[PDB]
């Protein structure tokens, strides 16, 4: 994957026109910390900006992986709900640095969990239905823009969504192509260890559980061992979280076919929640 192109012309950025800030994430591969970019989108302007950098000093294949993810999101391309390269430090003479969007509200699953006191069916910054069927819509519409450029996501969850102003949620891409998290896996990939995107649709219907329990655990008190899948093969299911509308059970219903051609498609859930959308506005 590091053998697609590297436009430096179109997304190399100077080192000296960012100033990072605080850390925001580590792991035995990078860190990713915020900074403040000047002039990113080519205008006079800072942007806080979100940076994943190596560590310090080398390892190849660690400089591979971050510059092949690098590759992927370009060939990938730009879409509202999913977090958008900005650009690149790759040029000698410093760390290598991957610049993303930045969403300040970060991840959903933690953000749904602070707003359980803070939520109202219907009607100040309070949830209601209407945010939650939104966010459902926009992760929809992000996955349905991942499919068409034919990716997996290995790990669809509300953890990997993150909220940016103006309730603009992202999905945070994990990113393979037709490929080879229990809890959110479909039974196909549990026991074939395979992805497909109709293995994302599953996820997606634990993804919306997530959301309309807001932010709870999927399958509360259960032990995730060889009985959980045996009875997911057989059909046993999530009961309805606390904050959902029967129609959107429905949905989390559908998305948990046992058949994933039986699932609905992205562009299939596009559609039906956007009219969900327009029936609850
Ligand atoms: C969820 O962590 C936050 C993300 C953000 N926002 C953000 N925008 C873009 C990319 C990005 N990457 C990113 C960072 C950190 C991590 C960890 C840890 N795992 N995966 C991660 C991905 N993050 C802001 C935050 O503060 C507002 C966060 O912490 C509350």
């Amino acid at each position: 994957c590091e053998r697609l192109p590297y436009d430096a012309s179109k997304w190399e950025f100077p080192r000296d026109r960012l100033n990072l800030g605080k850390p925001l994430g580590r792991g035995a591969f990078g860190q990713v910390i915020e900074a403040d970019a000047f002039g990113i989108d080519k205008t006079a302007t800072c942007r806080t900006v979100a940076v994943k950098m190596l560590k310090e000093g080398a390892t190849h294949s660690e400089h591979r992986a971050l510059m092949s993810e690098l590759k992927i999101l370009i060939h990938i391309g730009h879409h509202l709900n999913v977090v958008n390269l900005l650009g690149a430090c790759t040029k000698p003479g410093g760390p290598l640095m991957v610049i993303v969007e930045f969403c300040k509200f970060g991840n959903l699953s933690t953000y749904l969990r602070s707003k359980r006191n803070e939520f109202v069916p219907y009607k100040k910054d309070f949830l209601t239905l209407e945010h939650l069927i939104c966010y459902s819509f926009q992760v929809a519409k992000g996955m349905e823009f991942l499919a068409s450029r034919k990716c997996i996501h290995r790990d669809l969850a509300a953890r990997n969504i993150l909220l940016s102003e103006k309730n603009v949620v992202k999905i945070c891409d994990l990113a393979r192509d037709i490929y080879k998290p229990l809890k959110w896996m479909a039974p196909e990939t549990i026991f074939d260890r395979v992805y497909t995107i109709q293995s994302d649709v599953w996820s997606f219907g634990v993804l919306l559980w997530e959301i309309f329990s807001l932010g709870a655990s999927p399958y509360p008190g259960v032990k995730i061992d060889e009985e959980f899948c045996r009875r997911l093969k057989e059909g046993t299911r999530m009961r309805a979280p606390d904050y959902t509308t029967p129609e959107m059970y429905q949905t989390m219903l559908d998305c948990w076919h046992g058949e994933p051609s039986q699932r609905p498609t992205f562009s299939e859930l596009v559609e039906h929640l956007g009219n969900l959308l327009q029936a609850n506005a």
